[PDB]
């Protein structure tokens, strides 16, 4: 089977940038983009924004889009497993945010931000636990690779990639969702009803610096952290 | 195998009864409750009550969370009686209280229909429903539908009978409106579904109009010979 590596990170940190740099460097290592298009135009598988929707009332949408997001991303992700990279000698499949950082970080923070209720919040948990349970160890991540950068860099990353829904976003929401990282990726204190998640190797990276250019030292990084897994 | 019939019909109809008839007939024979039914009476039921007390108190809002848990909640239960009792018995039937099509194609659909449910949330309903389905209930698709018929009338009488105060608000229009959704799927079969199968799954449409907790006898026996012809 292939190794499933999750590159996780605050909101414009240089996730896909980065991921794109690694897409590149060989062929059997693949990368599963979160679907963030389609929540942009809510086309069945024209229509609404759920990302707009959100931001805009998050007491409303918040239970709704959370729904979406990871629905979105299980199909994505199982869709890939599938992908000639199973016909492919020692194959790497390089998942874009994972089912654990939409529940543990970005649900669990709107649940806590008071834009879920507390009924709306058990559903999403029950939801998740009983679905992510129902495909065993094929979703299992092999690895952890954590995009490390300030509130204040995303903030103004989020500035230059100007996505109209999120050009509203406070500091102080970045920095809720940065907590949480250090939380569960960092000082790993945040546990987790995915208790092999425990074992799982993290390869954390300081993305502050413009690396678009200057991004030899980090790729070194991944193929040591690839081989030791 | 466990073969798989449901028991469809419109509110007060008088489903819950004949599913509990039933169930005192065989010992092979086994029962799936609706999970709205239970919850018009433990985190799986606490939450039921609560989603269901805002869904009266403000369908514009939790329409597409109802809908959405109801219909989960419905996979779990029936995932859950595949691999019950029956498993080891001689010619075993599990009727289902509703489907996951109803769940859809009448109540969730009507919701839309009654702008309780916009456009986007629409949208996801039917993408969350073809997903969920297509790939953990798989298994729990029908052998058959045993339609419970009654107008729109008898049904507003037997809501009046039951008597959970909220219910005593219904309109005959909802009724009306949800008899001929009922209608226009198993007895005209009219009705376009996303689930190819469903063309070809038999239909036993049983006139449940007259008071049948006394006179079920018939009933019974018209579903005994459908049981067969499968
Ligand atoms: C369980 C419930 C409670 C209330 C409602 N609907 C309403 O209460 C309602 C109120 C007003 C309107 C019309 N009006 C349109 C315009 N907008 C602005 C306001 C509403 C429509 C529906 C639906 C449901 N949904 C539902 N879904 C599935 C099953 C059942 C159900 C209920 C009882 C017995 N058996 C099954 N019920
Ligand atoms: O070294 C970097 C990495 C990112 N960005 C910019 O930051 C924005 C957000 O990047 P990305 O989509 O990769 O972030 P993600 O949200 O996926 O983590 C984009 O305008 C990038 O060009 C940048 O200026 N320099
Ligand atoms: O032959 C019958 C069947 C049902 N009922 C009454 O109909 C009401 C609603 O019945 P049920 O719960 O079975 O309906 P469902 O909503 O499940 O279709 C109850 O008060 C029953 O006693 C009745 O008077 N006679
Ligand atoms: N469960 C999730 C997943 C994503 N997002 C939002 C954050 C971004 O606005 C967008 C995904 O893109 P990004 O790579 O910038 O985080 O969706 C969210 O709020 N909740
Ligand atoms: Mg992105």
């Amino acid at each position: 089977r292939i190794k499933k590596i999750s590159i996780e990170g605050n909101i414009a940190a240089g996730k896909s940038t980065f991921v794109n740099i690694l897409k590149q460097l060989s062929e059997d290592w693949e990368v599963v983009p979160e679907p963030v298009a389609r929540w942009s135009n809510v086309q069945s598988t024209n229509g609404g924004n759920v990302l707009q929707m959100m931001y805009e009332k998050p007491e409303r949408w918040s239970f709704t889009f959370q729904t979406y997001a990871c629905l979105s991303r299980i199909r994505a992700q199982l869709a890939s497993l599938n992908g000639k990279l199973k016909d492919a000698e020692k194959p790497v499949l390089f998942f874009e945010r994972s089912v654990y950082s939409d529940r543990y970080i970005f649900a669990s923070n709107l649940y806590e931000s008071e834009c879920m209720n507390e009924t709306e919040w058990t559903i999403y948990q029950d939801w998740h636990d009983w679905m992510n349970n129902q495909f065993g160890q094929s979703l299992e991540l092999d690895g952890i690779i954590y995009l490390q950068a300030t509130p204040e860099t995303c903030l103004h990353r989020i500035y230059l990639r100007g996505r109209n829904e999120e050009q509203g976003i406070p500091l102080e929401y970045l920095e809720k969702l940065h907590y949480k990282h250090e939380s569960w990726l960092l000082h790993r204190t945040l546990k987790t009803n995915f208790d092999y998640l425990q074992e799982v190797p993290i390869l954390t990276l300081d993305v502050n610096e413009d690396f678009k250019d200057k991004y030899e030292s980090l790729v070194e990084k991944v193929k040591e952290f690839l081989s030791t897994l």
